[PDB]
C-alpha cells in the first residue's frame, strides 16, 4: 500500500548512494509486515480437548498426545522444521524436516544430533493464517509424566495472545486460576475458551461462575463457550446454522478484535518509524553538504560537531561503553538475583513440607504429600520466571534509556548560522508429574527424616535444573540485546562519516559549479523531507 510505496521509494535513495545498510534494514522491515508472525499460544491442561480445538479451528489436521511445542504459521504448502537450541544462549538453529516426523516425536529427532529442541514450526495453508497468526500448540500438560500447567508461560514472552483453554466438566481448579494471573503478567491480551459445552449440560453456570471468580480474583480476561464437536459437524453439513452455534465465529471476532487488529497497529507504526530514521539517516548527509555550501564560515562548527558524534558512535561499539556496561553488569546481576530468588521460594516450600512430614506417617499421604510439593515448586518457578521477565524487561529498557542518552541514534543536522531465530520454549523444572515417588518412634522418625531429605534434594535438584536454563535465557537476551546496538552505532558512525567527507568534499567545489550541485540537493532534501512528513502521520 501507502507504506509499500513509501519503503519502496526509500530504499531506492538509499542504493544509489550505497547506503547498504538501509536497504537491508528496509529489507528486514517490509518481511516484518508480509510474515508478521502474530503469536497466539493455544494453553489449558490435560483433557480440555485444546488440539482438538485447533483441528477445528483451522480446518487442517496438523495438529495432533504432543510432546513438543508446535507453531502453526501460513505456508501454501506443508512445510516443517525444528528450532534446535545452541550452547550457552546461541542463536537457535533452524532445520528442515520433512512434514511425515512431525508426526513423532521430534524430542529426540535424529536431525538435531541430542541436542535440545526448543519446539516445531509448520506451515500449514489455512486462509486463518495469512493474516499472520501463528498458533502454538502446547504439550500435554497436567497428567501423569508430563509438565506442569505453569510451564506454558514460557512461550508468552514473544506471544502476543493466549488462549487459555478449559472444559466445562467442572469450574476452575486453583493451578488454573494461579497460572491465568501468572499469565497475565507476561501476555495481558488473553481469553478463556470454555470447550466441550455440547458433552456437559450444565455448561451454563460454569461459565458463569468462573467468570465470576476472575472479577472477584482481579483477572480480566474474557469467556468464550465452545463446541469443537460442533464445529466439526459443521464442515461437514455446510450448515451455517451450527457455527453460531457452535459460538466460533466468537472466538475468531476476538481474535480479529483484540488480538490481530491490535497487532497490526503496532507493526505498522514501527515501520512508519523505520522508514522515517533511514530518511532521516540520508537527510543528514544531505543537509550536511547543503550547509557547507550555503554557510561556508561555519564548516568548521558543522565538521566539529560532526567528528564528535561520529567519535561517540564509534566508542560506543567498544567494551568500555556505557550502555554495554550496563547491559553486562545488568545481565550478570539479574542471573544471580534470579537464581536467589528461586532458592529462596524453594526454600520455604521445603520447609513447609518438612512440617507436613512431621505431621503424619507420610507412607499413609505420600501421594498427596508428592503432589502438593510438585505443585508448589513449579508454581514458584512460575512466580520467578514471570519476576525475572520484568525485571529483564526493566533492565533492557534501561539499557535502551542510556543508549538514548548518548545521542547514539540522533542523526538531526546540527543547528547552526530482533530479525532472529526466538529462543522460546517450555519451561523446565521436574521430570514429570506424580514421578517423585522416592523409597515405632524409631519407624516414624527414620521415615519422617528420610522424606524430607529426600525432599530437600528434589527441591535443589530442580533448583539446578531451571537455573541453567535461567542462565542461558539472559545470555540469550544479552546477545540479542547488543546485536541491536551496535547494528544502530554502526548505522549511526556510517551515517555522520558520509555527512563529514560530503561537507568536506563540497568547500573544494568553485564557484561554477556549486550552484549545480546545490540545486540537486534542495530537490533531494525536500524529497526526504516529503517522505519523512508525509509518512510520519500515517501513525
Amino acid at each position: 500500500g501507502v507504506i509499500v510505496e513509501l519503503i519502496d521509494h526509500t530504499s531506492a535513495i538509499a542504493a544509489a548512494k550505497d547506503r547498504a545498510d538501509l536497504v537491508e534494514r528496509l529489507r528486514a522491515a517490509k518481511a516484518r509486515i508480509s510474515d508478521p508472525q502474530i503469536r497466539v499460544v493455544i494453553a489449558g491442561q490435560l483433557k480440555q480437548g485444546k488440539s482438538q480445538l485447533l483441528n477445528s479451528l483451522l480446518n487442517i489436521p496438523v495438529a495432533r498426545s504432543t510432546v513438543l511445542a508446535t507453531v502453526v504459521s501460513y505456508g501454501e504448502q506443508a512445510s516443517a522444521r525444528l528450532v534446535v537450541a545452541r550452547p550457552d544462549g546461541a542463536e537457535p538453529e533452524l532445520i528442515e524436516i520433512p512434514p511425515s516426523e512431525v508426526t513423532t516425536d521430534l524430542r529426540r529427532a535424529p536431525q538435531a544430533s541430542g541436542r535440545q529442541v526448543l519446539r516445531v514450526e509448520v506451515t500449514a495453508p489455512s486462509p486463518l493464517l495469512k493474516g499472520g497468526l501463528a498458533f502454538v500448540d502446547t504439550p500435554g500438560v497436567g497428567g501423569h509424566g508430563q509438565p506442569h500447567l505453569s510451564a506454558t508461560l514460557g512461550l508468552l514472552p514473544d506471544a502476543d495472545a493466549m488462549l487459555m483453554i478449559s472444559d466445562t466438566s467442572q469450574e476452575f481448579t486453583e493451578p488454573e486460576m494461579k497460572f491465568i494471573r501468572q499469565a497475565l503478567e507476561i501476555c495481558p491480551v488473553a481469553a478463556i475458551v470454555a470447550t466441550k459445552t455440547d458433552l456437559y449440560p450444565h455448561w451454563r453456570q460454569i461459565v458463569d461462575a468462573n467468570i465470576a471468580h476472575l472479577q472477584r480474583a482481579g483477572l480480566n480476561v474474557p469467556v468464550i463457550p465452545a463446541s469443537s464437536v460442533l464445529r466439526s459437524h459443521a464442515i461437514s453439513l455446510n450448515d451455517k446454522e451450527l457455527n453460531e452455534e457452535s459460538n466460533f465465529p466468537a472466538i475468531v471476532k476476538f481474535l480479529s478484535e483484540h488480538v490481530l487488529s491490535r497487532q497490526n497497529d503496532r507493526i505498522r507504526d514501527q515501520i512508519v518509524d523505520e522508514i522515517r530514521s533511514a530518511a532521516e539517516h540520508l537527510l543528514l548527509a544531505v543537509e550536511s553538504e547543503l550547509s557547507s555550501f550555503n554557510d561556508p564560515g561555519e564548516r568548521e562548527r558543522l565538521t566539529a560537531e560532526l567528528e564528535r558524534r561520529k567519535q561517540e558512535a564509534q566508542d560506543a561499539l567498544q567494551q568500555t561503553a556505557l550502555w554495554q556496561q550496563v547491559l553486562s553488569d545488568g545481565i550478570a546481576d539479574l542471573t544471580a538475583d534470579v537464581d536467589h530468588d528461586l532458592r529462596h521460594r524453594f526454600r520455604i516450600i521445603a520447609a513447609h513440607t518438612e512440617k507436613v512430614i512431621d505431621g503424619c506417617d507420610p507412607t499413609l499421604h505420600w501421594a498427596e504429600i508428592g503432589a502438593e510439593l510438585e505443585d508448589a515448586v513449579a508454581t514458584a518457578v512460575g512466580d520467578n520466571f514471570v519476576w525475572a521477565y520484568q525485571r529483564a524487561e526493566a533492565l533492557a529498557a534501561e539499557v535502551a534509556r542510556t543508549f538514548t542518552e548518548a545521542g547514539l541514534d540522533a542523526v538531526q543536522m546540527p543547528q547552526i548560522d530482533y530479525g532472529g531465530v526466538l529462543m522460546f520454549g517450555m519451561l523446565t523444572s521436574f521430570a514429570g508429574l506424580g514421578m517423585f515417588n522416592p523409597l515405632m518412634e524409631n519407624r516414624m522418625l527414620r521415615v519422617r527424616n528420610e522424606a524430607k531429605a529426600n525432599v530437600r534434594k528434589f527441591v535443589d535438584d530442580v533448583a539446578f535444573v531451571v537455573g541453567k536454563e535461567s542462565r542461558d535465557r539472559l545470555k540469550g537476551i544479552q546477545r540479542q540485546l547488543r546485536d541491536h546496538y551496535r547494528e544502530i552505532a554502526n548505522q549511526t558512525t556510517r551515517s555522520l562519516n558520509e555527512s563529514l567527507q560530503a561537507a568536506i568534499a563540497a568547500a573544494k567545489v568553485e564557484e561554477a559549479e556549486r550552484n549545480t550541485r546545490v540545486k540537486e540537493l534542495e530537490r533531494q532534501q525536500n524529497i526526504l523531507k516529503q517522505v519523512v512528513d508525509h509518512a510520519a502521520k500515517l501513525a
